[PDB]
């Protein structure tokens, strides 16, 4: 597997806030931006193993790049490059942001610091409430991305049996504003029966757990993204089975993958 980063992964290696990847960060204005709002790219300075695989995560209804921030760098640093966007209005729906985070996925095709540090067939989206259901359109709309993780997503569309993506849902166990019975797991269970993919509930948390350091979302996000982006079998041990974690309430996946 030519797409192995870094060193063989531990649970406290997954779990670190910053990984063995050095990162930095350029800055796309709401001008610069072809298809979104803008954003700030992550991304790590060694390039001595190779391109890394790219990753857009967006927020949700009335939010911005600060309610997901915290996942840029954190996921960048274990051998990724993370755009979080800003959406091009504060009220756009699933469906647009969806659009965004390609055209986000898109604009890092040709960014001058970072397209020589991408490798633009493997690239994943991510995002919180109305972004997690774009990010379910954006990969119901491109049957190349490589993985998909809505975090507590919001959509009106309960149907996603045209998937081809990898998709770890994470819910939160005591969601109010997108409660997993008629979203999140409805999301998993409408998604194709054998695609790969995973179900995490998050024990006792509330729609804003994204909105800050959460660990359990950060490390199941990077196995995701290693085991399908990179094609890292080195992380399907956190994958499958089920994680130990008192974090975690439900569990339902599709492993071994
Ligand atoms: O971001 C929010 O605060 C928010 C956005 C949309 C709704 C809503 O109307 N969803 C009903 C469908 O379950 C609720 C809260």
């Amino acid at each position: 597997n030519p797409y192995e980063r870094g060193p063989d992964p531990t649970e406290s290696s997954i779990e670190a806030v910053r990984g063995p990847f050095a990162v930095a960060q350029t800055t796309v204005s709401r001008l610069q931006a072809d298809g979104f709002g803008g954003g700030t790219i992550y991304y790590p300075t060694d390039t001595s193993q190779g391109t890394f695989g790219a990753v857009a995560i967006s927020p949700g209804f009335t939010a911005g790049q600060e309610s997901i921030a915290w996942l840029g760098p954190r996921i960048a640093s274990q051998g990724f490059v993370v755009i979080t966007i800003d959406t091009i209005t504060r009220l756009d729906q699933p469906d647009s942001r969806g659009r965004q985070l390609q055209a986000a996925l898109d604009h890092l095709r040709t960014n001058s610091v970072v397209r020589n540090r991408i490798d633009p067939n493997r690239m994943a989206v991510m995002g919180h409430s109305m972004g997690g259901g774009g990010a379910l359109s954006a990969a119901a709309n491109n049957t190349s991305l490589e993985a998909a993780i809505p975090l507590q997503g919001w959509h009106t569309r309960k149907n996603w049996s045209s998937v081809r993506t990898p998709t770890l849902v994470v819910g939160a166990q005591l969601d109010t504003i997108a409660p997993v019975s008629s979203h999140s797991e409805a999301f998993y269970n409408s998604l194709p029966s054998d695609l790969d993919k995973a179900y995490m509930e998050l024990r006792g948390a509330s729609h804003l757990v994204s909105n800050t350091p959460d660990t359990t979302t950060a490390k199941y996000s990077i196995a995701w993204l290693k085991r399908f982006v990179d094609d890292d079998l080195r992380y399907e041990q956190f994958l499958c089975p089920a994680p130990d974690d008192f974090a975690i309430s439900e569990y339902r996946s599709t492993c071994p993958f």
